[PDB]
Parts: structure tokens; sequence; C-alpha cells
């Protein structure tokens, strides 16, 4: 299987559509995602477990523009591609990549 | 903010890079995201909060193959584009799209 | 769970109606397949998307008929139960039974 | 004519086999569909085209399963029987039944 | 010789044209073809023999739409690329490709 | 209903096959033609009526190269997109297009 | 048929004229060529192609002398009678005469 | 300057040779045109460049006889003398003489 | 030449203003740089170009502060002084100092 | 964080050295900038991105004096402190300060 | 140093903009050029020398168009990519390429 | 005249080929340029005057890199697109574009 990210945009209605395929080594829970920023809510359709998750607006994973006017000029361009448990003061065991990623930073584990 | 989602791929090492800047309407936490599925872990370089998150392999966003041996043929094809609090038994207030998304499903909220 | 693949046909109008909903263990959405042998077309109405896609007569899901008249002759007997992008250079690791069936049959990847 | 859509499923191996022969009044050729839920792939051997195609797990021909384990539970009850190119801007000249199937479901044609 | 297939399309008037030069191993008769489906006639301009042939609308070589409103919307998608003498029931000597093409089918010779 | 031509070209063995969609207004006979220039024969399979036609190599429709080595490098360049019944000396009734097509040429009717 | 290319030139108007009939082994249709050294553009009329094509002044078929005047000075002497897609990697099999005339000239195929 | 279009024909070998000298007003160079009716191909060797092309038989320059024999039967008569990119939307501004010649012809620009 | 990189910041309006004069070896022209942490964007007015660009906040020229306030809290410290096209297959000949600093750092050529 | 761009210059070697750490709101990572007037190039190493980019001597970050010899002449004065994708069809909604800086300046969007 | 030729076009005002960096082996005088053919003048902004050169309309480097209507249709097409001192009568020492370039021509040195 | 530039490159010989035709709106001289950097000579084949110009290494028109290793990797990237007479101290009469281009610069006319 490959990565099939299904995306759909609207001019004025400000709606974004997300669909994902199924993992190979994993059999965990997928989603059918609807990002509607106007309602300031994000609902993940947990498909394997047949449940839904509604949370305040997911402002980290998706790109937070000012409005959807930010999302409909690039189509020709082709440029478009927590509860803290413990503090990881020394981050050498996270891996060298993550170590230099968070070097001199305050690291915590969930 | 035009979206420059920066992605990098290695043949045998199977390590991917993601990073993004911070656009306007919200100013929440940005990341420099490293996905090393070989370690079966995902680390988010939460910059605005100056924290990292170490959690089990996040398999909901990106489609997990068995390894990266699957990730070097379909590039040319162009197709490469939780604690439950309350049960939402009535799905009418989710919005029409989300209402049909969770139609006759067990809907819950976080 | 129990889901019936519902096919609706009216012989005179030369139109075939198929409805396929979403399961609770896969990544799909509620959908509808309609074949109009008068126009020989196939339109897909999602219901998580409710998005219309117009393609020629999809003759793969159903046994391809010349028209609806001969499509309905044999139903009463209980019988009715691609872009060249990159080659998978070796075919032998694509599945042992896939290799058994696809011997004498090369394999282009989509 | 009498054409049976031959589907073969073996529970343990997580491999699904589907066969479609050549009609005598239509366009198509003998075809074979294989699903492997361990790998989530699909191989289409058109027997006159002598060609196989590797794609992600096809969720369309068969009612979309996660595996054959939950796929075969309900079979005993008899219940088992994409590029954005150009908008079809309005949907009225596409047909009255297609008008029902596609009214303002923004008709994105393939 | 590379393939120079000259094609021409008219929006409201429905004219389709084909012409090619003559490559090597065969030096047989070429044509300058004007497909006017509205007139329901097709004439082949036999150039080597300096003849023209008049026949009813040849809808077998070219795929038949209903009109040419069918043929100027999806060009972006790239999809745009007899006296019966003898019956040869046994098709094994026709070639394995032809043998599978006409397997269990009525094969005839001209 | 756009056109799906199932074209497949071979390096060393030089065999060509094609598949087509279903007619819309037409009741003619679709064909799945085995274009094997090496065997110097062409097989037209009447798909609607389930008949096959075997004739000498039809080099008029197809480009008559020296061999398929003439046909295996053209893709990147993008250039690749009769018993007489009546003699029609006066060609004005063929239409002005065909009239200028065959001007001062001998036109015959089939 | 005879080589009859009607070359018509009027000195003052800076216009050159060429005509082509419809001969009988090639891709040809009735055509007319007009050259204007003033505009330095050429409108290739093909009569059967019923189409005009605007390109720079094609100065290889017609000699570019100092002007139309110089193009007419020398007539009374009795003397007047591309995209890089595929590189032909070896130039030496392109024909023995073409081998003599074209040794290792960087042969780019159109 | 002095201008001769030298055409060389050897009857048995089905090869035609044409040479063009260096102009003094436009872009062309010393050139050699080789037409091979047997090979149905034309190769152009520049001599400022000594750079050779492999293209189909350019049948438009030399008047297309049935073969080289027809090119040699009638010498003693004494008369032997395109990518669709953007439409030029108006037809009438290409020149009054071009307006007369290229009438009944629309204007695709190359 | 005299080089002064004037950076102008007004705290309330969340706007950063930078202008650059024209030095004397390179593409340089008079220019204007505007950074807006509220808008998270940057517009360049090359004054000789008098050109406008709409790009994300060019956050690398000024060392990225959480907001303009962070860009203004620590001024008084006295310290205030990409298309994947071709992989340069060797990382080593890029320069001795560049080799020391940049060993095996993947050499993506822009 | 504080603006700390460590610019290091040695006159003889014609090499410039710039390094950037990773602050905490933007798309940033530890990065290295090397400017050369002998090599007339600039190579960017982002340490977290572990990446080399071989691009021309960047005409933007370091203000471009005649060479490194003159680049060090004026330091001691205390003075040291693109694809045409989609035209933004309106120049004027880009923001009041950006509107002043961009009045009809051709708003090219990257 | 990859070639960054900075080019900008104006519909009605007929303005063309030129800028380039300086590569390694030569570090002579560069320019920032503005070709405004309407004023019939060409200005080279000699950068290393900090001097501006004014000459009549430079019509040899650039194709001499009639208006800028000559330069705003080809974007889709992609086709767009002296004091005499001594006479050198014998041109063999100029280089064999130059020798054939200027063969039988009166060569002079500047 | 739209621009057709015949351009050709060589790996080791480091040769670039330049030739364009000439529209007569301006009346300059047609040229055929051979830039051979290794021989440090540039030859302008002035055709209208029928004379050949030889000059030292032309370091202004063409970009003079260290070697042609510079020029044969840019293809995928797509970025590839005199006696002083009088000093004109005040440059307001040269044109506003030229005035800003050469502003505060010592302007001279040739």
């Amino acid at each position: 299987q490959t990565i099939e990210e299904n995306i759909k945009i609207f001019e004025e209605e400000e709606v974004e559509f997300i669909s994902v395929p199924v993992p190979e080594f994993a059999d965990s829970d997928p989603a059918n995602i609807v990002h509607d920023f106007n309602k300031k809510l994000t609902a993940y359709l947990d498909l394997n477990l047949d449940k839904c998750y509604v949370i305040p607006l997911n402002t980290s994973i998706v790109m937070p523009p000012r409005n959807l006017l930010e999302l409909l000029i690039n189509i020709k361009a082709g440029t478009y591609l927590m509860v803290i448990t413990d503090r990881i003061e020394n981050i050498d065991h996270l891996g060298f990549f993550i170590y230099r990623l968070c070097h001199d930073k305050e690291t915590y584990k969930l």
C-alpha cells in the first residue's frame, strides 16, 4: 500500500476533507477527518473502533491561515507538498536526531 | 502563508523529515517533525511551548507501509498528494458533513 | 456486522443503481454506484463526501453488459453472486499466490 | 449468457481471490482480483491483457474489509451479492437520475 | 519513423481528423481521414492507390460518444491516447494471446 | 464517457493489444485487436456478436514501421497522441471537406 | 506527378508565396506557404487541414538573401532551382549513408 | 548571393540527397537534406553545426511521388523546379494577402 | 560602498521594516523588506524592480522570536548584529571547508 | 532568544561562515551558511536537516560588495548590524503597509 | 553557480528586466540590465565598476520584436528557452568550429 | 517573429551554440555565435554584412562559470531561462526605469 491522502477544498464554505488508507505493520484506528475551521472544531471518524472524537480546533497539525483565502492560489505552483509525565532533562537516549532536534530545550514525556 | 511542507527521504535508512512555519489566525505550537518509524516512535519538536513529545508510533496521520521499501516506486504516479468523556448519541449538531460522517455510528467527545 | 451490497435495477430505463456503504473496519465512506447504459456512464455519489465523480460505464464491478436487457437475463439463475508510471522491477516478491497467478503476467504499478 | 463473478477466500492466509471472465457482448477481458490484507495490496491480472497491476488494497470491488477474519463472518447470511482535472460545472445536462445522484455534489470528472 | 498522428477537433461543428506519414516495412495504402460523425459517414482517402472509399459511420475504430460535448472537457486527464469465409473453432495455433482472447468463443477467418 | 485505450508495448517481442469503452449511440462491433506484426496477421474480435476475424496484417490503420524498435522511443517525444460497389467521379456530394480531400481523385463507394 | 511548387513574389509588398498539392504516398494535404520578410512570420496554410499556423519566418525552405530585392536579384541567373526529448545514444546504426554524413553528430530524436 | 537547391537521386538505392548553402540574412546554416524513400526517413546535417537529426521522411520539400521510381519517371517533363500551444484568437490581423490565402482556415499558433 | 542594514520595528503594529541599498558585484538593486509577525508574511519591494512578492515570514534573516514582543524584549542585550531537482551525487568535492562542515550532508541542488 | 548570526570571514581564503541556531516559534533548525567569492557560491547546511544545498552566492543575506577584499573594508565602520507560479490578480488587498510598499508592483506569488 | 536570469515582463508598458550573478572563472564587470525598447535605448548598469552605460537600442543580442504583443503568447508553448582592427583572411587559427562558422567569410577582429 | 533559439551543449568540450533569426522591426545584423570558453574566443558571424567578428572571452553576454560542469545539471531545475564618450551626471532624461537603475551612479554614454 501507498499513501493516499484525499483532500478537498471549497472557496467560501471553508471545508477541508481528509481520507487515509490502512497501515501495513499496524492495525490501529484510522480516521475520516473533516476540518471545518469556521466551527472551530475537528472531528475524527475513528473507523476501526467505530467511534468519533470531537475536540477544540486542531491548530497544530493543519496549517492555520487567516482564512481559506490562503488556500486557493497555490494549485498551479506545486509548492504544496497533552499530559506531561516526566521531564527529559538529558535527551541523549531519544536518539541523535531527536537529541539535536531538542538540544538545550526542555523535553518532556507523555 | 503558502505551504512548504518540507519532506526528505533516505533509501536504506528509512528516515523522513517534516517541518512547517506558523501562519496567522491562530498562533499555536509549531513543530519540526521527525518520523523515524524504524524506532517505532514519533517525536514532535513543539517549539512555541519549547517541549518535545515522546509517544508510541503515531499511525493515524501518515499511511504506514511495512517499511520504506514500498516508498520508491509510486512517486512519479502523482497520486502522492484519548480519554472519552461523553457520548454524542445525537449527531445532528456535528454539522451535516460530520453528521453523515458519524451517521448511525457511536459518536463520542473528548 | 451485516451489510448488503444493494443493487437496484429498472429494466426499461436502462439504468443500474448500486449502493455501497461504509464498513466499521476499513477506511471507506458511504457511496453509491449508478450505471446508465443509455449514456453508458458511471457516477459515484459518496455520502461522507456527497461528491460526484463522472467516469465512463464502470464495467468491472458488474459483469460488463452490452445493455441492461441482457444484463438481467441471467440474474434469475442465481449466478450474480491505470497509468504507466513506474515498474516494480522484480515481480517475485509481490506475493507468493500473486506470483503464482501472475506468472506469464508482468506487473505495472499504479 | 451465464457469467459468475468467481471469488475465492481462504481464511487463514489473509488472501482474497476474485475472478472475472470475458463477456460475449462487451468490452472487457478475463480478469483476476487478489487482495492481501497483510500487505494491503491488489493485483489485477487481465488474462487477455496478460498484465498484472499492483495497487493499494482496493476497497471498492469487495465490501471493504480490514482482513478476511471479520469479512467472512457475515457472508453466511447471503448479505454479499481520481484526478482533479476539469469540473462539470453544472450538473443538469448529465441526466435526471444523475441529477439526483449529483445535485450540487460538485461534479469532478475523471 | 516516429508516430505523427495529426488530430483536429471543432467545438460546435464536430470534425475529427487523422493523418500520418508512411513508415518502412510495409509500404501499403495510407489515408487522410475526416471523421464527421454528424454526417454519419467516414471516407478513407487511399493515397498510395489514389482512391477514396465511402462507407457508413465507422464507429468501431473510434470510440463512440453521444456527441462532441463528450470530447473537450477531460483532455487534461490524459485518457486520450466483412465477408465471413471460414470458421476456425480451434484457436491454439492462432497464438496464445489470440487463444486467450477468443477462448471458448466463436473464431472465424477472412 | 472518455476513451480508455489499453495500450501495451513490448521491448523485444513486439506485441500490441488494445481495449476500448462501450458505445453510447452506436450499435457497431467493438474489437480487442491483437496487433502482432511478427506473425504478419491481424485478428479482429467482434465483441458485440462474439466473432473473431483473421486477416493478413492490417497495415493501413496501424503505423507500418520497419519493426517495433521504431515504436519504442516515440513516447518521450510526445508526438504519439474493400470491394468496390460504385464509382463516384463527381465528389461534391461527399461534403466540401471530403470534396477538397479527394479533388481530382477517383472516389469509389463500398 | 511533377515537382510544382508555385513560388510567387511581388518585390514591393515583401511577400513570398509557396503552394503544395496533394500527392499520393505521404501524410500530405493541399497546403500553401506565405513568407513575409517584413513581419518575419510564416502562415502555413494547409487547404485540407483547413487551418493556419503562425511561426517565425521559415528561412530554411526559402533562402534568406539580404532582402526580398536580393531574393529577386538572383532569380534571373538561372541558379534558383525541435525539442531535446530522446538522445539517440549511439549514432552509428542510423544508416550507412547517414553513418558517413552523420558520424557522432549529437543525434537528438524528435 | 547565388542560390542553388541541389537534389541528388540514385535510382537503385532509394536515397535522395539535398544540400543548402549558408545564407546571409537569417538563422540557417550550411545544411544537407537526405531523403530515404526505402527508409521513409529524413536526416538533416547542419554544416555550421555538423549536427544530425533523425526525423520522419520530410515529404513536404520534395514533391511526394509514389516512390523514388515515380520521382524518376517524370524528371524529363522540364517542370522539376506543429504543436497545439495557443490560439491566435482573431483570424483577420495576419495580413491582407494572408487574409485572402488563408481564408476558411483558423489559426493555431506554433 | 557603505552597507547599513536598517531594521525598523514598531511594537504596537507588529510590523518590521528593512531596506537595502545597491552594492556593487551582484544582482543587487535598492530593496525593501517588511516582516509582520501578525501576518507571518514578508513582502519585498526591490526598488529598482519596484516588485511585489507575497511569501511567508522570511524568518531566517531576523533570528526567529516568538512574536514581535520577543523581537523587542531582548534588543538591549547588545547582540542584535528550495526545490528538489538534482541530487549532486557526490558530497565530497563541494569545498575543503564545506567538506569539513558538511560531510555527507545530502547535497540537494537548487 | 537573541539574534546571533555568527558571521566569520577570513580574507585570504575567500570564505564566509554563518551559523544559525534553532529558536522556538518558526520553521527553524540548526543551520550553517557558507559564502564564497572565489567559488562565487553559497552552501547551506542545516544541521538538524543534515542537508547540503549548492546554490549561487546568495545575493540576499550578505549584502554584496565587490569581493571579500572590499567586504572587509567597510566592516570597521560600525555599519554592520523564484518561480512565476500564480499572479495574485489583485495587488491591493495585501495589507495597508504592504499596499503602500506594493502599489501595483507586480504581485508575483511564490 | 546555476543560471538565475531574472526576467520580468509588462503587458502594455513593454518593459523587460535583466539581472544575473557572477560565476567563478571570470569575475569581470557585471550588469543589471533593463531593456525598454519603447524608449529605443539600452542601459547596462556596470556593477563592479559602479558605472552606467547608455547606448542606442541593443538589437543584436535580443530578437527585434515589433511590440511586446510579440512576447506574451509563448508562455504555454515553452519554446522560448564595434571598431574593426585587423582582417583575419585565413580563419584556421580561430578554431575549427569558428572556422566552419565563418568559412568563406571576411573575418575581422575587434 | 517569436523566438526560436537553437542551443546546444557539450560535456567535456565546453561548447555552447547560439543562433536566432531576425525580425526586421529593428534592422540589426543576423548572427551565428559559437561560445568556446576553452579557446577564450567568441565569434559573431555577422551575416547581413557577411563578415566575421573575433573577440577575447566574452564575459558579459554569457555567464562565465569555472567549467561547464556548471551548465549540464540545470536542465531539471528549470531555472535556465566600447569607448566612453560623455559623462551624463544627471540621468533624469534617460528614462525613469534607467534613472532608478543608475541612480547615484557615474553614468557614461557610449
